[PDB]
């Protein structure tokens, strides 16, 4: 088997087509099924795989209490096929509250963070086998993409963040090959809070679009070189912009460098890219609660400051269902690379107290250069028939 | 691994002989097990398959209420090894309300449809990605066969229909490569109506027998020319006619040509394949109702108009349980290609109103060119042992 | 992959050693796990399955109510690897309420049988696919092993029998390529009555020591020859008979070729096999009732009529502790042929007035040439713990 | 595919990372789970597996009323890819009431013991068959590591234990090839009781270290020559000693040749290992109950007597937390053989009355020569919301 080069063009798409959906918290009313956050995809040559950090329990359970916290000893990352839920067949890949997982052509790789909040530690893990681990730098909730990380001829980078979650953060990316760390890269370049990276390759290199937690409801763009280890960072161009909370689209800005100071503070997982001088890209519909889905392309949206121009929107969930976080995968065809997405469908505390547990679904898009119509699909459990 | 092309010749049978039931819904009594409908069967080259469509929820669930509708965002499409009913680690392979499966000797195909009535999308997913989509053409549920498609040397064709239930509609036939729409043809012949065709080999091209639901209760063909992509179409010669409602034996007609506008409205996925001039069909016993289940050879039912000589009939459920929907499957044997079928049988709503869900389980039964006996082969729960 | 001789040495063994069990009834009364009955083991070059006949149902179920019949249209054959209890991911293999499974080397055989008493079929799947049937011959239940069949170079044979089980019956013996019957040979020589064999190879043929329920306390023996298809009966030599019922030890009598008309009518399926003049042989401790379970060398067993000296016996089940059938398998070691078998632990009626249903377990052992001690493993269910 | 020889380098360590953790206790509540103890891991070439001893039953469920005897009839090893819950679907491998795995680099042995106090039986089990089987030589209940043995090219070896579990026994160290047991050697050296080894290969031989159940709580040390079968045996150096029970830390000796005569009666099953003149090893928190649970370094542990300095400690349970058994697994990486570590999580009875059972889960750490923070990793079940 051969490393992964990723080095075809990216599919030009004209939007997004259905793909996956798991229905977990529907099941989860008639069956033994994890309860979960912080989904992602991510597939090896042959077929894709669904990831969530469990919390130590099934949601019809007495454990699945106030699992609102997001950071506690027995989550653990859970992997399976994409579309096979979290049953209890379900494998634990490691322990970990915050997670990134990629496959380098010849094997996987699993970031796994865990322990004390201000002494945490990375294990790596490849092949099957712990290679190598590093702890806290800041001492304060070291943390990671939960979304794939991405390989180029044999070296995996991932970015992580230790730090201020509300200020500055000291971002660091590494470069790991066979779940050795062989090189730690600063954050350099305008971005000035790095949280929940969703990052792709864009041969030769890697880009990810990522979550401003402090200045910025227009997300940061974070370039790393896989030759040399350097570090860029900006922002998105685009005056649509991405995180949740964020202004109305008649006031919202960019202006493609520094944060925009417009309800910049907190955030939500969530990605975008590039194709040309335009963006596509994915928020939630509203602009203060994690409701709704909605994809589209932005005309100029990579290059041009302050684009307002959309065009090809697909609704993926509707305004009066719970999404989440939301991060990108990339899959290789036969000539291009393909770009897809999930969706993470919250249920439960804080939104909805009938019960008292905190849980997800999710739904998966892929790209398509074909065409498309339209719906909602949401998570669509009914609350009420949820044990509590 | 090479590309099917199905070149061998059919096997010569005798009937019948019992081969996969899964008992789906006597379990459910007592476990977790999906809600689903529209189940079919398809092979690789080493092994079968069987697959439905879930209704995003298992039985014992509050969920499964109201499950008789067709068309939700939850339905996904299930697949297991044939035999192992659809428990919690079922893969839910795509997102659709309506779907075909297909190996090309090489890899998988599906085909899910999901989304807006009026606007639906459907997804080509081969060998583990998505390769294309294609949005509705008649703005009318877009949908499919609900049963296996066909590859011959690494060209699948499905066929769809867009438009009206009662009335002309717009039927499509696509080839498909390694996922790929490579060509699209519209439906050309004398048959008036398509719906949920039963697609078989017959090399050098595809022959399917469907479900007319304007104005026959005779089934039309559909025969596919792989080389050029022409499209012929006509009706089942038998008199003893496949669709539910049809009229009584005694005063059923079929000309080959044309609907026969004998109880011609509404219909029921089924199947039937020729052999020389005879014809071998299932059908339900009822000629009403979705109830029972029958197969026999029509002597000269292939190409005599209006024959009505049968031999060799086989109880397969007897009129005292449900059925459902049918359909063919195709599996290569080391010198001739046999023909099978599986039977729906639908348990709850509308028939069975002490439950509020509506399920089904399946058997399946294979040619045989050897001898056989009598048995009948009913879903088998007790209505009232049932949650409901 | 080349097809399985068995032509090894017998291995030359002490007695036997603990090898599988699996608490199927335990584990049952907290867990959805099948209800079956009439189990066996066999094993692929590389691995072993456990088989039985499953009732359409689990135990904690309403529809395991009266599961004491012996055949239903909703029995099917279930396989799993050795030591996995039949839990809801099971794969059901084929309809049957009466079956037999081996390997040929190449790929698995499972003869089928299903349908209506008086005319039943036996379906006969080879490498995931029918290849061949048959109708019953004498239309009073069809009826094969309920343990493996023996293959040698591709053909693999198997016993059946068809008419009274209290009077004589047609019973016959049918040489099986891929699939495929390729000849049947009818009983011969002195054995007068024939059920339940529990065959093992012999290169260059194949014996099988077997079940009379009309004359005989002792075992039938039948001979296949695998060259020319000839087949001989006759009646194991030891005094020490091994059906249930039978008279006591100081009473029992064989003759080698007769049944002994001594409690003849009715029987329980069982095992034995030769090892030069000498016979290792296991039976229920009980004379009348299928209780506790026993093995031990009967010296002269095989070559000396009414032999009686044992030598080397062990407990595997105590008599305060249900058994009921058990069978031989065989597995291929480096240098020999080593012989195991499993036993049938039945629990609930008609014994166990408690519940309503009727189920097993299993404990399996292996030959072995080392040393062991003593113990007994039965089901380990408290029936007053159990779901009713 | 090749034997293993382990002969790599021990990879230099700076201490341990989080590696795996089950959560089995808290999914019990909310799924059916087996009940176990007496867990282990042990790896292939390719990826590692979890192991414990099931008692026949899940935990919700009356049958796991009292499940805190050592030895029933219905306990059996149990074998899931590590991560993955002992949920209904896990293979049971044996019967066993106390076993030893481990994986040749070809084929998995397995030594599983049953049977009767008195006169127990082992079973050798390799490549999915029984070759070889010893009875007890003492009549003591016949007993072995609870954890993995060691393979160097293509011999296995396992040490076994039978008699006094409070005074003299008859411990012997077997010699296995593919399941033939081929040679044994008697305990010899200073070691004056041996129990429940846990071993790890140091080419060209295999380090045990094991606990003492009559006058140490310094742990012995059994060293095997795989090339000659040559025993040697002495106790661990440290004066921090590794056993439960044992002396404050300011009253506790070893002078690396005897037991110290220091509440040395009873005891846990632990692990240690060395580096050069240096010890790694873990302990209980407590000094007299199996509660909380530390690794550290003692600088000279290994070849000074009573050395007493230790450094790179970690706390992988909390002293308010239940643990339990411990044991040592190797895993072989690219450069440098790793060692890995489990600990056991037992929960119920005796220590917590509220509840019946005595069941456990279990987390598992591996070396690093990276960096790492703190933690505590427990069970995590809340005893008050289990089922009794
Ligand atoms: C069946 O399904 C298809 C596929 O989903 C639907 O077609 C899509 O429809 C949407 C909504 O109309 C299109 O997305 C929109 O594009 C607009 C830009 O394109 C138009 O205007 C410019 C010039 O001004 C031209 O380039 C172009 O030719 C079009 O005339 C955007 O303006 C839209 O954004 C604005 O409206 C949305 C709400 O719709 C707001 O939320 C935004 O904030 C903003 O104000 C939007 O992006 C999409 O391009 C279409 N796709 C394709 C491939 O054609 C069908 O509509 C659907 N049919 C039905 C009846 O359901
Ligand atoms: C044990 O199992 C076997 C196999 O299933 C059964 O044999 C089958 O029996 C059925 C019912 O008799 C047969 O199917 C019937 O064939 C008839 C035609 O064949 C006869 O008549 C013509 C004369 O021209 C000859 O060609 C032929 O040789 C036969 O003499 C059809 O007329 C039947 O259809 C009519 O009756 C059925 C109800 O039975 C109605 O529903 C139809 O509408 C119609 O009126 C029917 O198709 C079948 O051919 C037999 N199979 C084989 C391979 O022999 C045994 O009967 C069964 N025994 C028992 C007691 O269970
Ligand atoms: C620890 O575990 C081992 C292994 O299981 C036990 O050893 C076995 O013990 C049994 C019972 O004694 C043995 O089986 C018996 O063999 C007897 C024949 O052998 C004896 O007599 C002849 C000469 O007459 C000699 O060949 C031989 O040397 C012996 O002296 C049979 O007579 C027995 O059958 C009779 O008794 C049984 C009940 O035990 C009745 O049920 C029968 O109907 C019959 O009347 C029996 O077959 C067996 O051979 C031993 N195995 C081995 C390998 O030695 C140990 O006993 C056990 N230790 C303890 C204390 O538990
Ligand atoms: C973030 O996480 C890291 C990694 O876990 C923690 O660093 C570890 O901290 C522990 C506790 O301090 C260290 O283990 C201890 O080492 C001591 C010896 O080392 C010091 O002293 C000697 C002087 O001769 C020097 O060799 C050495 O350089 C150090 O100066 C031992 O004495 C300790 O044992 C004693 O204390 C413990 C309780 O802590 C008792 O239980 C023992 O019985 C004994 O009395 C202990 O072994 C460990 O070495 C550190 N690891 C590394 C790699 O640095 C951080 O502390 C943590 N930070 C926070 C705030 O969480
Ligand atoms: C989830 O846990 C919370 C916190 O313990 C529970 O809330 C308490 O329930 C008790 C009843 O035992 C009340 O007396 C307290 O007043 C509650 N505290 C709070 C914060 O409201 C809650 O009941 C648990 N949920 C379930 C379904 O068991
Ligand atoms: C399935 O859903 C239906 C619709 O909600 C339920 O039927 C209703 O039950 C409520 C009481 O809870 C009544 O007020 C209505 O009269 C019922 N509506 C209809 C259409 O009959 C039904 O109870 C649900 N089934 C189950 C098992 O909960
Ligand atoms: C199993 O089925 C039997 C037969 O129906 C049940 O026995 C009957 O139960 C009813 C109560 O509904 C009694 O009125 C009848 O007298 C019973 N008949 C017999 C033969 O005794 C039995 O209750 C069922 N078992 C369970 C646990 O549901
Ligand atoms: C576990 O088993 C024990 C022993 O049978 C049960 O404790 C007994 O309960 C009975 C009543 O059913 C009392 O008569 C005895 O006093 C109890 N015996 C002891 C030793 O305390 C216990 O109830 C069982 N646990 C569960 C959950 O059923
Ligand atoms: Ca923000
Ligand atoms: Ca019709
Ligand atoms: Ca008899
Ligand atoms: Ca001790």
């Amino acid at each position: 088997v051969e490393y992964r080069n990723w080095s075809k063009p990216q599919c030009q798409i004209t939007g997004f087509a259905p793909f996956s959906k798991d229905n977990s918290i529907r099941l989860s009313a008639g069956g033994d099924i994890w309860v979960t956050r912080e989904p992602y995809v991510s597939c090896d040559p042959g077929k894709c795989y669904q990831f969530a950090l469990g919390q130590g329990t099934t949601l019809d359970n007495k454990h699945s209490n106030d699992t609102v916290h997001d950071r506690i000893p027995h989550r653990t990352l859970l992997m399976n096929e994409l579309g096979v839920p979290f049953h209890l067949g379900t494998r634990q890949v490691c322990i970990a509250w915050s997670s990134s997982s990629c496959h380098d052509g010849k094997a996987w790789l699993h970031v796994c963070i865990t322990g004390d909040d201000k002494n945490a530690t990375a294990s790596f893990i490849y092949d099957g086998r712990l290679v190598d681990s590093i702890g806290s730098w800041s001492q304060n909730i070291l943390r990671t993409q939960e979304s794939e990380c991405v390989c180029i001829n044999g070296t995996c980078t991932v970015v992580m963040t230790d730090g201020s979650a509300s200020g500055r953060a000291d971002t660091r990316i590494l470069f790991i090959e066979e779940g050795k760390i062989v090189h730690i890269s600063p954050l350099s370049g305008s971005a000035q809070h790095i949280e929940e990276c969703s990052c792709y390759p864009r041969y030769p290199g890697v880009r990810c679009i990522c979550r401003d937690n402090w200045k910025g409801s227009n997300r940061p763009v974070v370039d790393i070189n896989m030759e040399d280890y350097s570090i860029d960072s900006s922002y998105v161009c685009s005056g649509l912009v991405g995180d949740t909370p964020r202004n109305d689209d008649s006031s919202s800005n960019s202006n493609c460098r520094n944060p925009n100071n417009e309800r910049g503070t907190q955030g939500v997982k969530g990605w975008a890219f590039d194709n040309g001088n335009d963006l596509w890209m994915g928020r939630t519909i509203s602009k203060e609660s994690r409701s709704g889905y909605e994809t589209f392309k932005v005309i100029g949206g990579w290059s041009t400051p302050n684009s307002k121009s959309q065009v090809n929107r697909q609704v993926i969930v509707d305004n009066n269902n719970w999404s989440g976080y939301s991060g990108i995968f990339s899959v290789e065809g036969k000539s291009c690379i393909n770009r897809c997405f999930y969706v993470e469908l919250i249920r439960g505390r804080p939104q909805e107290t009938r019960v008292w547990w905190t849980s997800n679904s999710i739904v998966v898009f892929c790209g398509t250069s074909g065409t498309y119509g339209t719906g909602s699909w949401p998570d669509g459990a009914n609350i009420n028939f949820m044990p509590i």
